[PDB]
């Protein structure tokens, strides 16, 4: 049941940002160990004197790198007169998140039909406001709101190429990586309590719970109209034996804040295999695969959707495998990003609801949690 | 001339630290562009719950990469019941270093007799103390004292494996890289004035002004006894057509700072072909190469030093040639290693002055300005 109670017409993701102290280095780390290209640039280069701001992409994944420089570059400017390509943009602001995170999302940019109107219609109903609607070069709208603690959901609209004041950059500089990336499946948040979480964002958006199918966590779905927009939140689960990973987050950054992008590949075993190929030079390492048993118990779920070869292909690539109703669902996740044991990425592809293909075609794992621990039996085997 | 006067026994240089905001991705990132080998880390995993470590090292060159955590891990800890391997580390410190410099390097470390009497006999000679002699584990002696701007130079000695705290990594983890590159030459500074930085530094450790052989700066080198630890400083030259470079550094960098890092290649075209592959898949760039006449012009230089096909080799890779009267020096510049126009590194390999090479054979490339701009005469050709 999907009441489509949208407060205001949303479009699909358009990019995430990272904040940054160094926004060079994570941008190309990122960009060797995901295979993103280089397409967009706004920094001193392009007369910005405020921002160092980098643009990868991957398909219609979009993720943008931002790290302030020194305020004495635009000590002399006012809002009127910045130099910022984006507003919104604060020194103090983002030296003190991430001071208090370190290396993370910032915002969750999602591209609406009008970003003034879903910033008020947000407002009105419940949102924090965050940085009011700002129009770029008679061109593009910003705006933004606060989803959790000091993550931001950004609304942007077009009249009719990132954002004014980014150049594409110079494509002896940009050399064309792609793994098969191709776009943002879904962003997980992590909150202390996962009640007023919800309430609130499901408040001000009209987002409605997504229909899904005892260890750490309870999470829930908030999705667009289409579902094509997908917003998990975790909780954690207090007094359990193993201590709860999302408690370990909210401890590790100071609070409230996104746990991991879901990345949609066109190829997973594709996509993996290159970045494996690159965990130990430069790239990104994935967690420890599952035992053998877990993949001797995938014929019997999954045996009608992969072929003994597919299968034995995800085994070799430690890929996850789970399946609703509907679809199935490969998974993958890396270890964190960076030095805290906050965020990381998932690697996922998405089989059946076709007509396109439906959003959360397939879930988002739920059943992988037994499925897993009833395959860590495999210490007697 | 070399007076021989260092006020205590001088070693090698022994690593350099870059303190970020994200160690993680800048050490991956330095790792692939390099070809530097993961070798130790202090971290969480480690059981440090101040500060993430981790060490780079090519031949021996030690890169250290370090990033705070949040305060709240260690809010417990004093002084004398601290996690931190290095115990000169101060969350404030460093993030205020951060904020006012960008990614930059902290401490110049060099390797002594005994840091103790090193630290004892440069305060004694005007040093300002940045951080008393600590013992680590009755292994490893560490003290600091301040060099320029925010930079420190770091006694190290040992009684007899990087410092205690510290493990080596998990060999799948760590993949031997390695480009060519041996040893850090000379680590080389900006400051507004050259006399008085000259007096303060030579006053403490008793090195000698380098002997050496109109545009933007004046510069001398500080020397160790056997002139294998070299410290060049730089000072802008104020009122020229083009503004002065080392002024662009001091205001991005808010005042004196480390500009560049030295480090020499047992085969500086491998080393070259090698990082040249990789700069537009998350490596370095490389400043823009010297014009064909440049290289037209080598053979009359040193025609007696390169063939032909080294000369052509030489232009290939955009490599730099100087010589002084004991050696020949070939370099090379990368752009900055990250968002703002300060720091950047050189690559270098000296030729000539055996009999093991002498410390500086070559020179530091005070021949290559008047060298290249007439050569941009090639304008007219
Ligand atoms: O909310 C969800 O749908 C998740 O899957 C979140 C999650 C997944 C794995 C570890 C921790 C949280
Ligand atoms: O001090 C030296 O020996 C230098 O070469 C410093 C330097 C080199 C090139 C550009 C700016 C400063
Ligand atoms: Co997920
Ligand atoms: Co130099």
């Amino acid at each position: 049941k999907n009441p489509k109670s949208d407060k205001f017409k949303v479009k699909r993701f358009h990019h995430i940002e990272f904040w940054c102290g160094d926004a060079t280095n994570v941008a190309r780390r990122f960009s060797w160990g995901l295979g993103m290209r280089f397409s967009a640039k706004s920094d001193l280069s392009t007369g910005n004197m405020v921002h160092a701001s980098y643009l990868l992409t991957s398909g219609d994944l979009r993720f943008l790198f931002t790290a302030p420089y020194s305020p004495s570059l635009s000590a002399g400017e006012i809002k009127p007169t910045t130099t910022a390509s984006i507003p919104s943009f604060d020194h103090g602001s983002c030296r003190s998140f991430f001071s208090s995170h370190g290396l993370g999302v910032r915002a969750v940019a999602i591209e609406v039909e009008d970003a003034e109107s879903a910033f008020s219609i947000s407002v009105a109903n419940g949102a924090i406001p965050s940085s009011p609607p700002i129009v770029l070069n008679e061109a593009v709208t910003i705006a933004e709101v606060k989803l959790y603690g000091d993550v931001v959901l950004r609304y942007v609209s077009y009249k009719a190429e990132f954002l004014p004041g980014f150049e594409r950059v110079e494509d002896a500089s940009s050399f064309p990586l792609d793994y098969g990336i191709r776009r943002l499946d879904h962003a997980v948040g992590n909150v202390p309590e996962l009640g007023p979480a919800l309430t609130y964002v499901a408040g001000f958006t009209g987002f409605h719970q997504f229909a899904e199918f005892e260890s750490g966590l309870n999470s829930a779905v908030l999705a667009s109209n289409d579902e094509m927009v997908l917003l998990p939140i975790n909780e954690p689960v207090h007094g359990t034996k193993r201590k709860s990973q999302i408690q370990t987050y909210l401890e590790h950054n100071e609070g409230a804040g996104l746990q991991h992008l879901a990345l949609m590949s066109e190829d997973i075993f594709r996509t993996l295999r290159e970045m494996r190929k690159r965990s130990s030079i430069g790239g990104f390492d994935f967690m420890p695969s599952p035992p053998p048993t877990y993949y001797q118990n995938l014929k019997k779920r999954v045996g009608d959707v992969l072929s003994d070869d597919q299968i034995k292909e995800c085994e070799e690539l430690g890929i996850l495998v789970d399946r609703d109703d509907q679809g199935t669902l490969l998974q993958i996740f890396t270890k964190p990003l960076g030095d805290r044991p906050t965020i990381f990425i998932e690697i996922i592809q998405r089989v059946g609801c076709m007509m396109y293909q439906s959003g959360g075609c397939g879930g988002f794992g739920k059943g992988n949690f037994s499925e897993l621990f009833k395959s860590i039996e495999e210490y007697e085997k």
